[PDB]
């Protein structure tokens, strides 16, 4: 009686207004899902499963977003003999908010130009307490957190080995607090990250 | 007055008598290079650069490949009118043997079908007392390590939580032991991890 897997389209970090969807789905015939919400405003939902070949799904759509609605959601599915037998829930998704606070600085090294092979470390900072600093590679897969490394020169930073140079690519940095995981700052400019390449 | 680029064609991963190159390289006038080798069989190289348009070069092959020769590599170039003026050391690269020992049992879980948007956490194990174990996911950029959970049922296993399964893949798992870091096992039989899409 599996759990069902819980997508956000466009993805899990929402600017504000922006409103966002998780589609929330199965290959299962479940006749209607629940959207539960984890954190601050914990609340609930239900939607009617629909039913396109192979695979029943629930598309909630968390309208105009706030601090109150980022948080970890869970999906759960139930069939129609049996509605009130929930199945396992699905993996929590984080859904976050950006932009609440001031952009992150985001430097390179040894430079943001490295040869094929060489390892970059890509750092950002903040004059800001942050506690925690999130690094996106434009598109690539995940994102990548990070604890801060608080007061130096007013600073609070935290390095990203990279490793050694793949393919090159634009990074951001986010910071937030510990305070709310969900709510973070503007992105911090894009950088990027251009690998010479070898023969 | 920076340091080369140290590559490794086919790749660090290299099996018995397979023999492999080490490409070291800088846009630089480099007149000549030195391969030095950190571990066992402690040793040193040199090669005067080519000059590709460009790019100086020189590329070290590290004959049949034997436990002796797997370590930690570093790269040095210095240039025409003061090749005693070493240029400062490239990132250290590993060269490995595999094959060494038996190959471990690679699983897969919830299993290796899960639908996107699950996440999946390879985990892999053996009866022998493997220290390490090291994640090859084919071809993908590079390897992940873990150190084992020693003693459990006589088996020895460390657990790969891969995240929301992104894309499908073959992955692969080698085991070693502390003494010897750069003497791996056989490769764990390939795992095809298939990720069920969405609309």
């Amino acid at each position: 009686h599996r759990k069902p897997s819980l997508l956000a389209h466009p993805g899990p970090l929402v600017k504000s207004e922006e409103t966002v969807i998780l589609q929330c789905w199965s290959d299962v015939r479940f006749q209607h899902f629940l959207l539960h919400r984890e954190g601050k405003f914990k609340d609930t939902l239900h939607l009617i499963g629909e039913h396109h070949d192979g695979v029943s799904k629930a598309n909630f759509s968390i309208g105009p977003m706030m601090q109150d609605l980022a948080g970890t959601y869970r999906c759960y599915g139930s069939v129609t003999h049996s509605p009130y037998q929930l199945s396992a829930p699905s993996d929590p998704l984080d859904i976050v908010i950006t932009g609440l606070y001031e952009k992150p600085s985001l430097s390179a090294q040894p430079g943001p130009t490295v040869l094929a092979g060489e390892s970059v470390t890509l750092s950002c900072s903040s004059r800001s307490s942050y506690d925690m600093y999130h690094l996106s590679r434009e598109g690539e897969a995940h994102e990548r957190r990070f604890s801060a490394g608080p007061k130096v020169n007013g600073t609070f930073q935290a390095d990203f080995p990279l490793g050694p140079a793949t393919h090159g690519g634009t990074y951001r940095c986010f910071g937030s607090f510990r305070d709310s995981p969900y709510e973070w700052s503007n992105s911090s400019d894009p950088l990027l990250v251009s690998v010479t390449g070898n023969p």
